[PDB]
């Protein structure tokens, strides 16, 4: 009789720990019949194909539905009407009728109107999708996108070539939700609701409107707030009787910040803990500097639940040290390099494997390039197949300066790996035996980690004999049976 709401702004196939979580979570509250759905605000038109690769891939469970805004309300919308309406695309059609086509590319093509010598549309044609950018006096002004042979969303820019309106279409080709964009800022301002004629004062009020459609208000209906930014529209619904609760998934400290001061996000879900009924911490020393600093009483540790991979026989003889994350300043990665240099400076054999996609790949490459390690630091991009990497590798690596739980580090211990991970707040403390499934390191001491990491490489059977009690070790601590009876008693 209970049900769920796990809250993220978007889901996508290139995602972190976060997602993996959230789906992970989902998949064991329905093994103990409780519905585990999960809400996004974002437009996607081709969401669909992501949750269709997310199940196909084993990352999400076929039972968990995911609710979105711009679903939903075409969905509604498209009960209002019987026949496609083609005033749009006759619209675009009439604009163009005097133009001529010139090709430019494979894919992209020019109109312009001999008679009054100006050139109207540039268009781009995928497999799926085609692109009409509409232009006056040589500027933009707005942007027409068809999916599968229909308009989904046109956009409106003003002379600075900035979004200024964003407009939505039902699948009968009839708009149905418009909103204001702040132009600098790129800000979502007012949005209006074609069908119920209602206009709301930015993105959190008609997320905020979603969830009060969405959700029936009774207590045997739960909202899990997960992503951070989306708590102001969990917090702004009308439910009285919905339980709520808020789970951190990272370090709440401003990062690389020794002031004691607490990120934005975080310090507003932690400050209006009063308002829901819990705040749900990865680690007992995360939740133990909340209490210190915020005097919260509603706070409880659960931690995530973990995907035990089956066992295997390891093929292994390969000195690979491999490294799976989002490439972001919070992992450490210059700090990586500087080990790699040390323990390529020591074995020439040794290769570092670094896969992930994220804004730090050009200095990261530009580190590699530097110091000479092309041949030894590769970036492999993202993978879908992470366990498969890992089976052979020969040791896994943290260099992350914050984390609220090592998920990457979990999954490796769990493929009977060794790990060295610098001790970070709301990290890999809990769950690495500092010289029985691993090495916990002084945070940034290159040396400690590089020998440690050449010890491993080193000594094959003192890391199987490492990767054995990880394994043992993650089995023990998290347990899914101890974790739904905490989730359960929040429930109550
Ligand atoms: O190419 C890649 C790169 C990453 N991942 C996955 O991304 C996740 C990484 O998770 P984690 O190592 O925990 O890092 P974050 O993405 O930073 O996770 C955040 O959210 C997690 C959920 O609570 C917390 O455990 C972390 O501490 C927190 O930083 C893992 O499941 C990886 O398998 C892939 O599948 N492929
Ligand atoms: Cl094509
Ligand atoms: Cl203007
Ligand atoms: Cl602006």
């Amino acid at each position: 009789m209970k049900q769920t709401y796990m809250i993220v702004n978007e889901l996508d196939v290139n995602k972190g720990g976060m997602t993996t979580a959230m789906l992970t979570r989902s998949k064991f509250f329905l093994d103990n019949e409780i519905s585990g759905d999960i809400i996004t605000f974002d437009f996607k038109a081709n969401y669909k194909d992501i949750l269709k690769e997310l199940v196909q891939s084993k990352k999400m469970d076929k039972r968990t539905q995911m609710h979105n805004p711009f679903i939903y309300f075409k969905n509604i919308s498209n009960l209002q009407h019987k026949k496609y309406n083609y005033t749009m695309t006759r619209n675009l059609s009439n604009l163009l009728k005097d133009s001529v086509e010139i090709k430019e590319n494979s894919r992209i093509s020019r109109f312009f109107n001999i008679m009054s010598r100006e050139y109207l549309a540039y268009k781009r044609e995928t497999e799926q999708e085609t692109i009409f950018d509409l232009f006056k006096n040589n500027l933009r002004y707005k942007r027409i996108y068809f999916y599968k042979g229909k308009i989904v969303k046109t956009e409106v820019f003003n002379s600075d070539n900035n979004l200024i309106a964003e407009q939505f279409y039902d699948d009968n080709g009839y708009l149905y939700l418009y909103r204001q964009i702040n132009p600098e800022k790129k800000s979502i301002g007012k949005t209006y609701l074609v069908c119920k004629e209602k206009q709301f004062k930015n993105n959190v009020e008609f997320c905020s409107y979603f969830l009060d459609k969405l959700i029936p208000d009774i207590n045997d209906n739960i909202i899990i707030c997960d992503g951070p930014g989306s708590f102001p529209k969990i917090l702004k619904t009308n439910h009285k009787n919905v339980k709520k609760f808020a789970v951190i998934h990272v370090n709440h400290y401003k990062n690389f910040d020794d002031t004691g001061a607490v990120k934005k996000q975080e310090d507003y879900i932690l400050r209006n803990a009063n308002k829901i009924n819990g705040v749900v911490m990865l680690t007992e020393a995360q939740k133990k500097d909340i209490i210190e600093k915020y005097k919260i009483t509603n706070a409880y540790v659960i931690s995530n639940f973990i995907n035990i991979t089956d066992d295997y026989r390891d093929k292994n003889d390969n000195k690979v040290v491999g490294h799976i994350s989002r490439l972001v300043p919070q992992k450490g990665l210059p700090y990586l390099i500087d080990v790699a240099k040390k323990v390529v400076e020591q074995d020439n054999s040794v290769e570092f494997h670094l896969y992930g996609t994220g804004e730090e790949k050009s200095k990261i490459e530009n580190l590699i390039q530097e110091s000479n390690l092309t041949n030894n630091v590769k970036l492999l991009g993202y993978t879908t197949n992470a366990i498969e990497k890992i089976k052979d590798f020969r040791c896994v690596i943290s260099t992350s300066q914050f984390e609220g739980q090592g998920l990457s580090l979990i999954e490796a211990m769990l493929l009977k790996k060794p790990v060295v991970a610098f001790d970070v707040k709301y990290g890999p403390s809990d769950f690495v035996k500092d010289g029985k499934n691993g090495y916990l390191i002084e945070n940034k001491d290159i040396k400690k980690m590089a020998n440690k990491i050449l010890k491993l490489l080193h000594d094959k059977e003192l890391s199987k004999s490492l990767g054995k009690h990880g394994r043992d070790t993650i089995i023990d601590m998290y347990q899914p049976e101890k974790l739904m009876v905490k989730w359960k008693q929040l429930f109550n």
